[PDB]
């Protein structure tokens, strides 16, 4: 009944939002098990195992990242429930591939202000 | 003729725009280049991706849309060629480097001056 959760955020794209990712994961742990807590081959394979196990995939999509985009594309194809979180105050324009993938139900993209992330997650998960 | 889908950063940044033009110009010699509001962009691109025979991505500039295209392409069972420049100083995403299997999903490091010769070798 408590969901398994998969979190996505930029790493090699840049760690600008690392503190925010820690806040997101701390809040997700209140609701479920966060599965995400060659060398790169092991990372890919283990992440893909967890992605298929996840009940919800949550991605912070403000910092551009190949790996986050790839995770989202694989997740869509696995028909996962997906929540993407984007901060327009960053001054970026979110990728059309992510904004345009939203169908408002199984794949949602929410624009938000950084201070409100915990409350937003509360509204989505309760 | 073989149908080719090219991927490269746009909203991730257009730093490598000139290089993308060079790649696309060369790809036109080998096949149909399918990729010569946002919902329409996504839907049209996904239609073309589904119709592709080979997906070619320049993965040096980090980009959500390029990563998403590559994830969808894997699930659509497409042949994939990724091109990365170490001269950028970046460490390429583990999700892209680690998705490679050396045959149907290949990731090549390259130097900008050699991109035309690399593509000639890949497309014979
Ligand atoms: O070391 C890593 N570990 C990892 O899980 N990822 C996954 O890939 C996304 C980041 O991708 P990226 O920004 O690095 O390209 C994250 O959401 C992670 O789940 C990537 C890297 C190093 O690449
Ligand atoms: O306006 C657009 N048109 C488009 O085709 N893409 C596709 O998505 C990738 C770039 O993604 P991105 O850098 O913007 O996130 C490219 O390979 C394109 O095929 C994206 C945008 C604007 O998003």
């Amino acid at each position: 009944m408590r969901p398994a959760l998969y979190f996505c955020g930029s790493i090699r794209g840049g760690r600008e939002d690392r503190t925010l990712y820690e806040r997101i994961v701390s809040r997700l742990r209140r609701f479920g098990t966060v599965l995400t807590e060659g060398g790169d081959r092991l990372i890919h394979e283990q992440d893909l195992e967890w992605l298929q196990q996840a009940d919800v995939v949550v991605a912070e999509v403000t910092q551009p990242s190949l790996g986050v985009g790839y995770e989202l594309g694989r997740a869509v194809a696995f028909n996962k429930r997906i929540l993407c979180l984007f901060r327009p105050q960053s001054g970026r324009v979110l990728s059309a591939m992510i904004r345009g993938a939203a169908d408002g139900s199984r794949f949602q993209v929410w624009d938000y202000e950084e201070g409100e992330v915990e409350a937003l997650l509360d509204r989505y998960f309760e």
